[PDB]
DNA sequence: ACTGTGGCCGTGGTC
DNA sequence: GACCACGGCCAC
């Protein structure tokens, strides 16, 4: 199985390693016959011989073109003659390809900015984590010494805990009294043991959370303080700290460092991402959390540091445990994508696509477009019509069923052949023509995407099945991660044609993909209401809910499946209507905003106050309780009296701090807010304070009682003292509860004064 | 920071 | 007050 690829540099020349695990063993396969190349397009070919002349000094040493080859390639379909330049080293690449381009016989230059070691895996065909090779996985944490504002690192590392299938074990150097704790002398010890145990242990995988930012980081800075070599690497490395835009990211040479938190942070939707809500949403069970005032008031004093040590323990149990689960995963969308895990685990769902797209094209020989240049970006500015949303029917309705095209945007793209090197091929036999926007697809040949996008949708459906037959429930909700997973990168192709800085961009394709889309769902709505006496009661984009007026449950169920029977017939290629659920009750509320409860009693709720991460706890637990009275009970006076109740308990300050508190996601440097509202007022008094603020950081603060901007009463979550301050009730009633549950019953005629305490 | 557009809603800046 | 950009996050 191959893990990873890399080259190094002997003698000036490249050197390619294959890190690979084979029968058990590990591997290292060098290969020093890869020749880095690009392309250049000519006005024409005589002009070579005075382009390969071109030269650049780097570092003193001139780089010289070193051989010339000209090449038959495709470029969007059609034929086109190139030059293949090589060079005698990866960095020769940079150093000249400006100066080759600047040449002025010289049109275009092509896969110029593509990384040496990723060239290799692709030009060679070569896919990682393919296998039933079994690799080996080792987490581990640490605990810090840390008070309020000093530097990082300043502090000692006071435990690192580590965990795989068989053991979890708290290495430190004071002592405590419990079995899976090794006391060692000193820090410098506890960490040399640590380095012992990866070694001894080598593992495969190292699992982290947040380990690309925090944990490697602070060993690093450690291991300089006290005069010790961070040995992790199979090759005798010490770990690679490479720059990912605002964050880092850490390598390990030979091993796959498998971070958790990128993985969970795009799979999971949750108001913060401890490692304590993370195990609790993927496992259902709680894990405590001991503070960091906690861990240093027991080191100091040498008192209750057993409770510290299991949560250190703990802490590398639950991320080994949430490493186990995700890899597989992680593993499917390596093979998919064909780069490493270390990669694809890290990477932005566009480059995903892009990385996809590479391989396949040089399977294919179509040459690569280029990333567009400050101008292409700026003329790829204009944005495009997207799905058409049904502003919904009010009120409460009975017998909903709901259905829904499978992978539609994908479906249109491969029935239609939409693909920018289909759009407006001149003399075709056969057209497929947009509606409202008029492009034209050629169905003569396959599109390049068109053609590679089956067989995700056929890896999707392959997931589905073994889900919906998996019993145990953990699993299955890994199995829907990672059918979603699918999903949302088959549809990223569609929204990658609208992407501004995506290679084989093609904005015809990305508004003749939503032309079609809009036209579909409107014939359904039609035929649904004109020919088969159905209600729509709401729409979005390629789904909708309908009743029959009037009708029991069994009659819309029968109805539905006989319209399904009557519409698929009709449906051209991959497109499919589904029935996807059918709710008893149900209510809409607005565009992107409704709840309805099937028949096992399941409330399922879309885009209301209850669903999002950005508000209180007590307004989206109340909401949550009037939607069951009304849902489950039909009960209506019961949800006001809930709200009542409530408001009753703010107005008291009965209700605890932890239902206050607002969760936000800073999302850009502090500096370029045009205007900052509560989570930046906070954010800004912090960073003020000396605490790092980056894109990510999720701000928690609770409103005090006050008058004026928000932001002038906001406090960090943490600095809530109920006894110094107090909550501020109304802003919580009035701003919060109220608005989130009079959404929901102003449709039975109560306003907000029905809701309030006396 | 980087797959797309449609959309709701709170906050606070301008008159 | 009206007006309405900005920002966050959600449904597709
Ligand atoms: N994350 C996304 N990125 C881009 N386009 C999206 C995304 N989510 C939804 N869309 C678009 C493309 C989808 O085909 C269309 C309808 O959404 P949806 O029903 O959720 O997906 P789908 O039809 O691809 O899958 P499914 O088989 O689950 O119904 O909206
Ligand atoms: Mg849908
Ligand atoms: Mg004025
Ligand atoms: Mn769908």
């Amino acid at each position: 199985m191959i893990l990873d690829t890399d080259y190094i540099t002997e003698n000036g020349k490249p050197v390619i390693r294959v890190f690979k695990k084979e029968n058990g063993e590990f591997k290292i396969e060098y290969d020093r016959t890869f020749e880095p190349y690009f392309y250049a397009l000519l006005k024409d070919d005589s002009a070579i011989e005075d382009v390969k002349k071109v030269t650049a000094k780097r570092h003193g040493t001139v780089v010289k073109v070193k051989r010339a080859e000209k090449v038959q390639k495709k470029f969007l379909g059609r034929p086109i003659e190139v030059w293949k330049l090589y060079f005698n080293h990866p960095q020769d690449v940079p150093a000249i390809r400006d100066r080759i381009r600047a040449h002025p016989a010289v049109v275009d230059i092509y896969e110029y900015d593509i990384p040496f070691a990723k060239r290799y895996l692709i030009d060679k065909g070569l896919i990682p984590m393919e296998g039933d090779e079994e690799l080996t996985m080792l987490a581990f944490a640490i605990a810090t010494l840390y008070h309020e504002g000093e530097e990082f690192g300043t502090g000692p590392i006071l435990m690192i805990s580590y965990a795989d299938g068989s053991e979890a074990r708290v290495i430190t150097w004071k002592k405590i009294d419990l079995p899976y704790v090794d006391v060692v002398s000193t820090e410098k010890e506890m960490i040399k043991r640590f380095l012992r145990v990866v070694r001894e242990k080598d593992p495969d995988v190292l699992i982290t959370y947040n380990g690309d930012n925090f944990d490697f980081a602070y060993l690093k800075k450690r291991c300089e303080e006290l005069g010790i070599k961070f040995t992790l690497g199979r090759d005798g490395s010490e770990p690679k700290i490479q720059r990912m835009g605002d964050r880092f990211a850490v390598e390990v040479k030979g091993r796959i460092h498998f971070d958790l938190y990128p993985v969970i942070r795009r799979t999971i939707n949750l108001p913060t991402y401890t490692l304590e809500a993370v195990y609790e949403a993927v496992f259902g069970k709680p894990k405590e959390k001991v503070y960091a005032e906690e861990i240093a008031q027991a080191w100091e004093s040498g008192e209750g540091l057993e409770r510290v040590a299991r949560y250190s323990m703990e802490d590398a149990k639950v991320t080994y445990e949430l490493g186990r689960e995700f890899f597989p995963m992680e593993a499917q969308l390596s093979r998919l994508i064909g780069q490493s895990l270390w990669d694809v685990s890290r990477s932005s769902t566009g480059n995903l696509v892009e990385w996809f797209l590479l391989r396949k094209a040089y399977k294919r020989n179509e040459l690569a477009p280029n990333k567009p240049d400050e101008r292409e970006l700026a003329r790829r500015r204009g944005g495009y019509a997207g799905g058409y949303v049904k502003e919904p029917e009010r009120g409460l309705w009975d017998n909903i069923v709901y259905l829904d095209f499978r992978s539609l945007y994908p479906s249109i793209i491969i029935t239609h052949n939409v693909s920018p090197d289909t759009l407006n091929r001149e003399g075709c036999k056969e057209y497929d023509v947009a509606p409202e926007v008029g492009h034209k697809f050629c169905k003569d040949f396959p599109g390049f995407i068109p053609s590679l996008l089956g067989d995700l949708l056929e890896e999707r459906q392959k997931i589905k099945r073994k889900m919906k037959a998996t019993v145990d429930p953990l699993e299955k909700k890994l199995l829907d991660y990672r059918q979603r997973a699918i999903k949302i990168l088959a549809n990223s192709f569609y929204g990658y044609y609208g992407y501004a800085k995506a290679r084989w961009y093609c904005k015809e394709c990305a508004e003749s993909v939503t032309a079609w889309g809009r036209e579909y769902i409107e014939m359904v709505i039609r035929e649904l209401e004109e020919k088969f006496g159905f209600k729509v009661l709401y729409a979005d984009t390629d789904g909708l809910h309908a009743t029959i007026p009037g009708a029991d449950a069994e009659t819309v169920k029968k109805k539905a499946k006989e319209f399904l029977k009557y519409i698929n017939p009709k449906l051209p290629g991959l497109l499919e209507l589904e029935y996807e659920g059918f709710y008893v009750r149900g209510f809409f509320v607005t565009k992107k905003k409704y709840a309805v409860i099937d028949e096992e009693g399941k409330i399922t709720t879309r885009g209301l106050e209850i669903v999002r991460r950005d508000w209180s706890e007590i307004a989206k637990e109340t909401q949550a309780r009037v939607l069951e009275a009304i849902l489950k009970h039909g009960d209506v006076e019961e949800a006001v009296r809930i709200v009542k109740e409530v408001t009753e308990k703010l107005s008291k300050y009965e209700v605890p701090p932890e239902k206050l508190v607002i969760h936000e996601q800073i999302t850009r440097d502090l500096r370029d807010y045009k205007a900052t509202g509560p989570h930046v007022a906070v954010a800004k008094r912090l960073a003020a304070r000396g605490v790092k603020i980056r894109p990510g950081t999720v701000i928690s603060y609770i409103v005090l009682k006050g008058s004026g901007r928000i932001g002038d009463r906001a406090i960090p979550a943490d600095e809530f003292d109920p006894t110094k301050h107090r909550y501020d009730a109304e802003y919580y009633i009035e701003n919060q509860v109220l608005p989130a549950v009079e959404r929901i019953l102003k449709a039975f005629g109560y306003r907000k004064e029905d809701l309030r305490y006396q």
